[PDB]
């Protein structure tokens, strides 16, 4: 292992900067391993360490403030974040969006929300780099969160550039389409087991570059309509109607996106008495997130994400 | 002289007690869960409200319901009965829970906690005007009106603490032409219409209460039909006048809520979303599967449901 | 009695052990959960009942499951074939913790509901006791169950010991359920219509199908034969018919639909038929739950129940 160890708060009280931000507004514990990102880990007790971006953060927070420390991976001395750094993170957690106004207007039109919302305050959706979060969930079909967050991790350390080592735990970036599209990909993430998710990942990486002229184009779907972000997702490989809107939800910043499942399914006929108006199909998935769009309005995919915390 | 609100300590001497299990009666569970808005619990246990153009307070031990009138004599004989008439206490609840619990498993296990829930017997007139100013969403905006509603129109009857209570407007104050300017200006909205246009409709025939009593002694079908013939009321407020007014035990009050209960804990489908025809038909559902005190089994769950 | 119910503090050398996890097997979950009307919890994690005319007391660790058996007889530790019968009675040949893996993989319901609720799996009761116990399973719960079973066992049952104010019988034989008294006796017990059933059953197993070999007959013959042949019985439809299959017949395919199954399978799976309770559309939910769970169905049904009682 490396001499160099995961900082806690009053370890190391310079390193750190804050965030005024209430407990309210951000629960990390409800929102760093509820299925968003794969990446954040709780090293030791409250404090969440993980990747963004070429760069290893950890993160802590007390009832009105969220601190952070971030290690770099070049010779440059340990220091505190920097503003440019701070304001990444700010962006990351959407911090702009008021979860206190959102929680009051789905609990005024939904009686079932209101009550189930009480204990799961600070439930948001975490803004994705679109690259991390198309291939990750590319990784979702036919999985659970602990076996994806293995998948995900073997896969950058396999793909993604050495960053910083940490107690026992090597950081690696997530990969760039180049790494994922190579001709040894599919092979190489078969033997990190994959499985035939391995085909999807290594297709869809050269689909992009080629087909689609590289990530420039996951942005432009990010400036794009929803409608129309969701539909050219669906013409890669591995990613259906779910997949696609997991993505449109926690990276094109489309937070009208409602990912159906069997999941979805369930709470929406147990707790809401639904059912299709014309068991889950193509049609009767859209329709249900048509329901839950009408019922909660353009927010819709954030209100399920504290329905799912809620119900996990 | 400035008068208090009375607890059972404080003033024992114009307390009277009716022998009464809490199994068969919680005030908890029965004042403030939707029924009568016009009962508060101004110090812990102690439930203060009017009851015909007089205020009382009312409390509880495991085997005796401790009531107090003000008008300094503790309450009469005659006094004690219309309160027993008001807690229908001639019914056995404990023997309700035993039926509804011998037909129904998911009764038996919800019911456990929420034992002493019964229908008050409600004046018809309050219920009638109290259900047509509901929004029919939350217990508090209604209390509010109602309180509002009967400062307003209602004979002022006693102050206690910085509580004036007021008895339930006669049908003549409501029907005014005044009167929906004012329930326009205490927030009812177009219902405002509705509360002027059913008093009105229900003095022109015959004697204003004498119909709704009337309505009390006939059967549950004839009595919800002439009701729904009011301005605002339709089948949900009608079953809820019937259940909590006019002596209809069967009387299940059918939306969205009781939609929600139906789905999801018995499984139940129309066998023909909410409709005016599939509601009647959930309504028969309850009826068929509880008895003739349907109504009653389903406040129990109300009351489980909400807790 | 003088004779009085065991602890494993109180007698330990009365005691033998069987190497058996409490996530293998939970005495709590599977001898009250409706499987056994015969067992209970006499003193606190000591369950006392009847098998095959023995009486024991039975009590866990976290990694052995601890037996005595009462049987006039000297005081002595259950033999070598008596913990063998206990072994067979629990099945423990078969792995409960590959099952629940396996139906937590196809099932993302059972997988949270499994969690809190291990250990719960199904015995292998005499087929005998097992019809004539729910054939009693009609419009009934667990208690009342419980109190016709004990009754019918002390009128119609050899007495078999006594401990403390319990006096424990055997299972009656056919030819005791089938005399001419037998449904005015038990409807005094108070078994009601069920009592009919109960004289009518036996009398039909003896005098039509030639005893209690037929009942044997049924545990080898294939599920689907042996579930139509019970249906021929009075008072046994297909609900009575499918937990005699999984509960004495080793059929654990077979998964016994009725009102509180419908229940669990719509709320729970969002099940609908594809077509309110009928006799087709409850075959239909019972093939639901193969073509989910697969040939031990009623085994994973067993969790969900023992979940939802508490
Ligand atoms: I709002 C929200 C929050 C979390 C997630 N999480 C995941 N959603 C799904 C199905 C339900 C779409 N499947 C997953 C499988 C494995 C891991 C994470 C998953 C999706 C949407
Ligand atoms: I796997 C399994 C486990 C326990 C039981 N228990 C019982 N199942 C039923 C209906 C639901 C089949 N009804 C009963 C009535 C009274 C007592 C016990 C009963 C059945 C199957
Ligand atoms: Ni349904």
């Amino acid at each position: 292992g490396s001499h160099m160890r995961h900082r806690t708060l009053s370890s190391s009280p310079a390193l750190w900067a804050s965030i005024p931000c209430p407990r309210s507004e951000l629960r990390l514990d409800l929102v760093l391993a509820s299925g968003q990102s794969f990446r954040w880990k709780e090293q030791s007790p409250a404090h969440w360490s993980g990747v963004l971006a070429d760069q290893v953060w950890t993160l802590t927070q007390t009832e009105d403030q969220l601190y952070c420390t971030v290690y770099r991976g070049d010779d440059s001395q340990v220091s505190r974040p920097t503003l440019e750094e701070l304001e990444t993170l700010h962006k990351y957690f959407q911090l702009d969006v008021s979860l206190a106004q959102l929680y009051s207007h789905w609990a005024s039109v939904d009686s079932h929300f209101q009550r189930v919302a009480q204990k799961f305050q600070g439930v948001r959706l975490l803004r994705q780099d679109p690259t991390e979060c198309l291939f990750s969930f590319i990784c979702s079909s036919n999985n659970n969160i602990a076996r994806i967050t293995g998948m995900v991790e073997r896969l950058c350390q396999a793909f993604g550039p050495r960053l910083i080592q940490l107690d026992d735990v090597t950081y690696h970036g997530f990969p760039n389409l180049h790494a994922l599209a190579g001709p040894e990909a599919e092979t190489h993430l078969r033997k990190l087991g994959l499985g035939y998710r391995a085909r999807y990942v290594r297709a869809s990486a050269k689909a992009i570059l080629e087909e689609q002229g590289g990530p420039a184009w996951l942005q432009q779907l990010r400036v794009a309509p929803y409608e129309e972000a969701h539909k050219a997702l669906c013409t890669l490989p591995g990613v259906g109607a779910k997949v696609a809107d997991c993505i449109c939800l926690m990276a094109l910043d489309k937070p009208q996106a409602v990912p159906v499942d069997v999941h979805v399914w369930q709470i929406a006929h147990r707790d809401y008495g639904w059912h299709p108006k014309t068991g889950p199909s193509p049609l009767a998935n859209k329709e249900l997130g048509n329901f839950f769009r009408n019922l909660w309005g353009p927010y819709a995919g954030w209100a399920q994400a504290v329905l799912f915390s809620a119900d996990l």
